[PDB]
């Protein structure tokens, strides 16, 4: 009703080397009301199956600009000028098992509405684990040392269908 | 403050093997929240015969590429008006030798406000928009512009693309 829905078709970065994995999938967002915390769904494939598991970071980056693949999306979206991992799109780490990632998350800080909306911004999936600001360099407090940008998408307005169908 | 947006046009995920593969960029610039929108279109990949052709580009309701361009919904119509008065009804563009290149000023779409096209879809079609003059119901809903070939989700971007791509 006042519920907001968004979607993001994660696709490999245009700038990848042949050696890098090619990650594809979907991120869905659902926010029951403007003041509500964000719910999300993440389902990705294309990670290496050996090693059989890994931890990978996903965040929101400032610009839905895929002109240089994921590189052109800019830094973590940071409308309140705070350190990582206080950015609204700091979604954290996700467990990859046998090449796949499948996870719902709730209580996210980001919004689909208002001045700090992530609609039209980028979701970026990284090669590495987010150290959550606990590493011993400046990068830790910018991006969590999450490493190379594997795959990304622009967050789009969508209907309720995708979320309803996925939930079943 | 000026707003800029970009849309990285790519072939639909759901094309068959015999359809053309159209790629390129649409850039947007809005000087103030209630200014008319300026847009730049630069695409390639159209069939090179017929050497000349006219092809429609529109904004569709949903930035949803789950089914490629098919899942982007109908034309975005926040102000409840018939085709071709939708804000993202960009009209027909001259394609010559596979390519399309055009600047349009003073479009009645917005990057700001409740009716923003940010996060919606730009869709490039195989045919020409009949601009509401086709003589049937579809004509005043979508202009009978044929199949959806290529699309993208409109993204917030910095000033750089607009300065360089012109
Ligand atoms: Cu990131
Ligand atoms: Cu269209
Ligand atoms: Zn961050
Ligand atoms: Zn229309």
């Amino acid at each position: 009703d006042g519920t907001l829905h968004a979607a993001c078709q994660v696709q490999p970065s245009a700038t990848l080397d042949a050696a890098q994995p090619r990650v594809t999938g979907v991120v869905l967002f659902r926010q029951l009301a403007p003041r509500a915390k964000l719910d999300a769904f993440f389902a990705l494939e294309g990670f290496p199956t050996e090693p059989n598991s890994s931890s990978r970071a996903i965040h929101v980056h400032q610009f839905g600009d895929l002109s240089q693949g994921c590189e052109s999306t800019g830094p973590h979206y940071n409308p309140l000028a705070v350190p990582h991992p206080q950015h609204p799109g700091d979604f954290g780490n996700f467990a990859v098992r046998d090449g796949s990632l499948w996870r719902y998350r709730a209580g996210l800080a980001a919004s689909l509405a208002g001045p700090h909306s992530i609609v039209g911004r980028a979701v970026v999936v990284h090669a590495g684990e987010d150290d959550l600001g606990r590493g011993g360099n400046q990068a830790s407090v910018e991006n969590g040392n999450a490493g190379r940008r594997l795959a990304c998408c622009v967050v789009g307005v969508c209907g309720p269908g995708l979320w309803e169908r996925q939930a079943r």
